[PDB]
């Protein structure tokens, strides 16, 4: 009459609290037990089937007491469930349905609980389903701005469901997957060697390759632990896919390169995937009196022991050169431009190499603003002779 039984039911992702969990209550009564279920209300008790058919459901985000021969219900906190008025004894709560984008676990679908006599504090129990949060980083990088041709450490995490391992007749996970889509102007590193080779791991263990398997679609990929090492998986752990991608020749100062990662198990993913987006940096200059014949260089300090800018003709990889033979000149043709694309954010020096040869060089910002977007192109800053 006066016993009750609180649950909380949880996602394993970020212990959230899930509605929609349905239980049944069953009691065992006899020698041998029969198992009965509690099936409705009648004069002040619970009424019992042994047919689990007919058991009534419970759901988290309801509470239950007992009614004029019905059930009451009213809505409870968000993954909890109530249900009052039980009688003294032993019983267990058993799950019969997930909630959405949720999955069982073998080990929390049978909850034994006890009604003690004289006792109306309600019995506490928690319950966990399995669901999944997804995480992308680029845990290295200063920002978000990065060079063409920049490797980029990049790290996709996801929990590892705690029925990792469980069994239906017939593993109940047959695929464990992690997949990766970006933009076409992001190179996955699929390299499986030296300092930007992948790398599985569970927790901090490292998956053996012939464990999984790295397959590439279009502007993306899938690492895919093989079926029979599933059940190895650390119930509970992290998995955590370590890469690197670039920005290749059709990146520009103009977009913003995002990629996109989730799971695939057969079971749950995330409902809000992680993201992750670089940027690279771009200036314009127009040499002006608009003028041909100039020629320029870029220092990353104003002094004469600076490095040179080098862009490369085929990847657009920008990289940082000790002599001005090994520099990148830019030449102003009859529209006056100088256009210096895929460097990171930071402060330059465009230094005329080739009217009045310039005595000092120009101090610029690489930045957020200094470029434009493709619509609108900032105005070039003017040099003039
Ligand atoms: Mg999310
Ligand atoms: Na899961
Ligand atoms: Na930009």
């Amino acid at each position: 009459n006066d016993g009750s039984l609180h649950v909380k039911k949880v996602g394993t992702a970020e212990n959230e609290g899930l509605n929609g969990a349905e239980f049944v209550i069953s009691k065992s009564e006899g020698s041998p037990g029969t198992v009965k279920y509690i099936q409705g209300v009648k004069d002040g008790l619970y009424t019992w089937t042994t047919d689990k058919e007919q058991a009534k459901r419970f759901i988290t985000g309801k509470s239950y007491e007992i009614g004029e021969n019905d059930f009451t219900e009213a809505e409870n906190g968000t993954g909890e469930l109530t249900v009052k008025n039980l009688e003294v004894g032993s019983y267990i709560l058993e799950e019969v349905k997930a909630p959405n984008n949720a999955e069982l676990i073998e080990n929390q679908t049978k909850t034994p609980f006890t009604i003690e006599a004289n006792n109306q504090t309600p019995v506490e129990k928690t319950v966990k389903n399995d669901t999944s949060k997804v995480d992308k980083t680029t845990p290295s990088l200063d920002g978000k701005d990065v060079a063409i041709g920049e490797k980029i450490k990049y790290q996709i995490s996801v929990n590892i469901p705690l029925g990792i391992a469980d069994k239906e007749g017939a593993n109940k996970y047959v695929k464990f997957n992690l997949v990766d889509k970006h933009d076409a102007a992001l190179t996955f590193d699929n390299v499986t060697s030296g300092e930007y080779a992948y790398a599985l791991y569970d927790g901090d263990t490292v998956i053996a390759p012939e464990n999984y398997q790295v397959t590439e679609q279009a502007n993306g990929f899938t690492v895919a632990v093989n079926p029979a090492y599933i059940p190895t998986l650390t119930p509970g752990g992290t998995l955590k896919f370590v890469y690197f991608m670039h920005l290749n020749e059709k990146a520009d100062p103009t977009k913003g390169f995002k990629n996109e990662a989730n799971v695939d198990n057969g079971h749950t993913d995330d409902q809000t995937p992680p993201t992750v987006e670089v940027v690279t940096g771009g200036k314009r200059f127009i040499k002006v009196d608009a003028l041909a014949g100039a020629s320029f260089v870029v220092r990353d300090q104003n002094s004469d022991t600076a490095n040179y800018l080098k862009i490369d003709e085929t990847t657009k990889a920008a990289t940082w050169v000790k002599t001005k033979a090994e520099a990148t000149t830019f030449t102003t043709t009859a529209d006056g431009l100088v256009d210096i694309t895929g460097l990171k954010y930071g402060t330059y020096y465009l230094e005329e190499t080739v009217y009045v040869l310039l005595t000092n060089r120009i101090e610029f910002v690489v930045n957020e603003q200094s470029y434009g977007t493709t619509e609108n192109l900032v105005s070039p800053e003017k040099v003039p002779n």
